[PDB]
């Protein structure tokens, strides 16, 4: 399949080179996989989700995404026009309030919730969780992300927008999950992206167009936007049978575009998520 005039990030993850405009992908598109978006919620009624999104848990008064961030990230995972894995099922877990903020204890609860809830869902191609969130280092946040990964979920987490070493941020610094830095359309590390030895991979993160609340769309930037490219890619590759939840991060690093990024500090991987799609 080919989506013409796709958002630059979708085009980038299906090209060895920057500057293309078509997103090339296998039509299986993540069908049969499930991605939990642990965030501000998902506006599941957005036409871009085609019925494939639903809220499954909220830690606040409503399950409505009053913010947009979670709807944006969910759209990069799996919306029709803006998503990597256009046929995945999306499950929203609202751990962040409508200002985009959330307590670590609630974030941890949402991770534990996903580890259990997946056992009640039919996700034959496997389960991913996208965590476009984070704050300062917390061993209990890292342990919760480690547990979620150990339970059989491919966990992708933002590296953080601090232009600093991700070792000081969580869940970014948990080694066992997939920590995702951000790049821009010219293959530079995004100016805000964290870096460091714990990063596993970069994905498109600057000026990413996706779904927003109110049935709308908008373009925002962050490691939050790069993370769902990787989560969506994992779901896509799991549906293809090329990898598993336990091995998807390593597989994505294995198969990434290597050495294409600029302003990568020595000791940070120079790896950009790539679907290796060949028609
Ligand atoms: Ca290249
Ligand atoms: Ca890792």
């Amino acid at each position: 399949a080919a989506q013409t005039n796709a958002p630059w990030g979708l085009a980038r993850i299906s090209s060895t080179s920057p500057g293309t405009s078509t997103y090339y992908y296998d039509e299986s598109a993540g069908q049969g996989s499930c991605v939990y978006v642990i965030d501000t919620g998902i506006e599941a009624s957005h036409p871009e989700f085609e019925g494939r999104a639903q809220m499954v848990k909220t830690y606040y008064y409503s399950s409505r995404d009053g913010n947009g961030h979670g709807t944006h990230c969910a759209g990069t995972v799996g919306s029709r026009t803006y998503g990597v894995a256009k046929k995945t099922q999306l499950f929203g877990v609202k751990v962040l309030d409508d200002n985009g903020s959330g307590q670590y204890s609630t974030i941890i609860a949402g991770m534990d919730f996903v580890a259990s809830d997946k056992n009640n869902r039919n996700c034959p191609k496997g389960v991913v969780a996208s965590l476009s969130l984070g704050g300062g280092y917390s061993s209990s946040v890292n342990s919760a992300a480690a547990r979620l990964q150990s339970s059989g979920v491919m966990v992708a987490v933002a590296a953080g927008n601090n232009n600093a070493d991700a070792r000081n941020y969580s869940p970014a610094s948990e080694p066992s999950v997939c920590t995702v830095g951000a790049s821009d359309r010219y293959d530079r590390r995004s100016s805000f992206s964290n870096y460091g030895s714990v990063l596993d991979i970069f994905g498109p993160g600057t000026d990413i167009l996706s779904t927003w609340i109110g049935g709308s769309t908008r373009s925002i930037s962050g490691t939050s936007m790069a993370t769902p490219h990787v989560a969506g890619l994992a779901a896509y590759l799991m549906t293809l049978g090329k990898t598993t939840a336990a091995s998807a991060c390593r597989y994505i690093a294995d198969t990434a575009n290597k050495g294409d990024l600029s302003n990568i500090p020595f000791g940070t991987v120079n790896l950009l998520a790539y679907n290796n799609y060949q028609a």
